[PDB]
């Protein structure tokens, strides 16, 4: 790791874990990706975060992580082609598909039935009101990348806050939070995924991952001009330079680690505190613990991925 990357609190206080069914995922992920035609003839990052997930939930969410980097390529696509009404089209067909996935399974546009089968499969775990909140919450991540392809196709360069609160949507934040919940088997209440401190350890685990990001990839994403990047906001609206705004974005990333581990021993006391007892609560103690396991678990996974990914 370049020293302008390497974070030692990660190296040291974060060991990498690695779920056993990664060998089968990597190829599974693979063909149904050949089987829906979406690359011509990552699950690393998702086998290193849902730790504990059954084999078939860890599936269904690497083929969803694959089908997200196919959508993001497809975006760019679109970006720089300037294919306004191609864009279009699609968001409103996610919208659509999103909702009743069953009617997209065989789109004609592979990109729209490669997302309708990968949430198809996703709603078949938890309650309908799992699925009702991650439906929301994916409409939101469509509408985020509306914005970003506003954007990009205008030159447009946000604001600090701007993209901060952009970042949030684009990365699908709580996308990722929502699926910590199959992996470990349960539906939260929203007394329980709504604690202070539960959705505290939430929001640092993503932030993290979204800004190591920016940090990994902001000297490449200046040289072709691009706009999106918490670092190139703060080249732009605040007269950093390069080497400044690499150090600003890196003291950010390296205070959600230490935040984090704050408010984690605060998390995992509820965690305690549900344990009261009862099956129930033992049981509803046990997925909090899983859930802010994985959260920590998010900060090494996506670290060596990025030294790891070409
Ligand atoms: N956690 C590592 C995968 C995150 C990929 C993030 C991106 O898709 P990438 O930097 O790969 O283009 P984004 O468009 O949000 O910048
Ligand atoms: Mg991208
Ligand atoms: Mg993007
Ligand atoms: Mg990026």
């Amino acid at each position: 790791v370049p020293p302008s990357l390497r974070l030692p609190v990660i190296e040291a206080a974060f060991p990498r874990q690695l779920h056993p069914y990664w060998p089968k995922l990597q190829e599974t992920t693979r063909t149904w990706l050949l089987e829906k035609r979406l690359m011509p003839a990552y699950t690393d990052l998702m086998a290193g975060y849902y730790l504990g997930a059954p084999d078939e939930v860890l599936q269904a969410i690497a083929d969803y992580s694959a089908w997200f980097s196919v959508w993001d390529d497809r975006h760019d696509r679109d970006i720089v082609h300037g294919r306004a009404g191609a864009w279009r089209r699609l968001r409103g067909l996610l919208h659509t598909a999103l909702d009743s996935p069953g009617d997209h399974l065989h789109h004609e546009d592979t990109l729209v039935a490669g997302f309708a089968d990968s949430v198809r499969r996703l709603y078949a775990f938890l309650p309908a009101t799992w699925n009702a909140r991650f439906a929301r919450h994916f409409h939101t991540v469509i509408e985020a990348y509306d914005r970003e392809f506003h954007n990009r196709t205008r030159g447009i360069v946000p604001g600090v806050e701007e993209y901060l609160e952009l970042r949030r949507l684009t990365f699908a934040h709580w996308i990722w939070t929502d699926l910590l919940e199959p992996s470990s088997g349960c539906e939260l209440p929203d007394a329980v995924r709504k604690h202070p401190a539960y959705r505290r350890a939430a929001l640092l685990s993503q932030e993290f991952a979204a800004w190591y990001n920016d940090l990994c990839s902001l000297p490449k994403e200046i040289a072709g001009d691009e706009v999106h990047n918490l670092g190139i906001s703060l080249i732009t609206h605040h007269s950093l330079t390069l080497e400044e705004a690499i150090g600003e974005v890196r003291r950010r990333v390296e205070e959600c680690i230490t935040e984090f581990l704050a408010v984690e021993r605060d998390a995992l006391r509820f965690a305690d505190e549900l344990a009261d007892g009862t099956v129930r609560g033992k049981e509803l103690s046990g997925a909090v613990r899983a859930n802010v396991g994985n959260m920590r678990n998010w900060f090494s996974s996506v670290y060596w991925f990025h030294h790891e990914s070409g």
